[PDB]
């Protein structure tokens, strides 16, 4: 898991590692504060919208624990050795943002399916089938990125097959969206789907990090992943999610609740 990544091959700066360890720790602080907000806001949102905020406490948890993970994983790696920081445990991968992908994804579903309004036997079944190729996509996914160092062919070849859950995941997305939006209120069919171009924007990010490893294998290109990995974190679970809140107040005002209509 650990020799199996570019980061395991190179020495890093002082500059580029206290920057990774940066955004590391950076990317904690942002997802616990987000916590603290998504927590704050769940009492004025409607029983039926609210377990789309608590989905989103559970993302902002779930990534701020594997961040935390990868900032002290990565400091207890390398020392400062002779001007440069030079590996001395095999610790440090990113397999456990993989592992981490496979939970976060399905509650980044799940949230999306609760502000569209969908229940019972429609909810279940595309909540079912969006997760078995999310889930598809990320093990695909994992295993490409254990070649990163020795076989690229393979790691194209597994992005191939990954890529091919991805479409199909968004097109099931996509097709539920504009097929429900109608029913949504307060105008939020006007907000979900500039949410979906969102998640086509931030989610495509991570298999641009994934092949950095291609067309940048230098320390540089170890950087510029964690920098995509952090701006595609932010958007993709912190942005995403509060706009899935701001659109499930709106709905619960617009349904009569009344600390959704004081909220706004
Ligand atoms: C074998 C090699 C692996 C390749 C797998 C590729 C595609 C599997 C998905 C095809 C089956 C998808 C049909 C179910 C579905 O998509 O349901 C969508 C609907 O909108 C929800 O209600
Ligand atoms: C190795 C690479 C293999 C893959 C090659 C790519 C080919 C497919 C391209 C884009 C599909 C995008 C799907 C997501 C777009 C959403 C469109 C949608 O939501 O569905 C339309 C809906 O039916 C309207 O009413
Ligand atoms: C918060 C994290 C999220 C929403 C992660 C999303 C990850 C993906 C959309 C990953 C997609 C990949 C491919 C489409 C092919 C290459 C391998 C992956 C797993 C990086
Ligand atoms: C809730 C209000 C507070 C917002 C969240 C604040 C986050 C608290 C501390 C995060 C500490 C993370 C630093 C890890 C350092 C490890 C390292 O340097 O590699
Ligand atoms: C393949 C693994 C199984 C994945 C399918 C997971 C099923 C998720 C289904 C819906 C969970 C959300 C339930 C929220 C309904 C709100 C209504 C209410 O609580 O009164
Ligand atoms: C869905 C299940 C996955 C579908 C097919 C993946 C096959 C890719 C195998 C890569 C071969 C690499 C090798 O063994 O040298
Ligand atoms: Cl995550």
């Amino acid at each position: 898991n650990s020799m199996k990544n570019i980061e395991s091959l190179f020495d890093y700066s002082a500059g580029q590692f206290e920057f990774i360890d940066h955004l590391l720790t950076m990317g904690v602080g942002v997802h616990f504060a987000a916590l603290i907000f998504f927590l704050v806001v769940s009492q004025f949102v409607a029983p039926k919208y609210r377990i789309a905020t608590a989905l989103s406490c559970i993302v902002m948890v779930s990534a701020g624990l594997i961040l935390n993970s990868q900032a002290v994983m990565w400091t207890d790696a390398y020392a400062y050795v002779d001007g440069s920081y030079q590996l001395q445990d095999l610790t440090f991968s990113n397999g456990y943002r993989y592992v981490n992908w496979m939970a976060t994804i399905p509650c980044l579903l799940l949230q999306l399916l609760i502000v569209l309004n969908l229940k019972g036997k429609e909810l279940f079944s595309t909540a079912t089938w969006l997760i078995l190729a999310a889930w598809g996509m990320i093990i695909t996914g994992y295993v490409g990125q254990l070649y990163e160092v020795d076989d690229i062919a393979q790691l194209m070849i597994w992005g191939a097959v990954s890529t091919a859950f991805f479409v199909v995941m968004n097109w099931i997305v996509g097709t539920k969206i504009f097929k429900n939006r109608a029913t949504m209120l307060g105008g939020t069919d006007s907000t979900i789907t500039k949410v979906f171009w969102l998640m086509m924007f931030a989610w495509t990010l991570y298999p641009i990090a994934y092949l950095v490893p291609a067309f940048m294998n230098n320390a540089d290109g170890v950087v510029l992943r964690q920098l995509l990995f952090t701006i595609a974190d932010i958007s993709s679970k912190v942005i995403y999610g509060l706009m899935i809140t701001y659109i499930a107040i709106q709905q619960s005002a617009a349904a009569g609740y009344v600390p959704a209509q004081q909220a706004l």
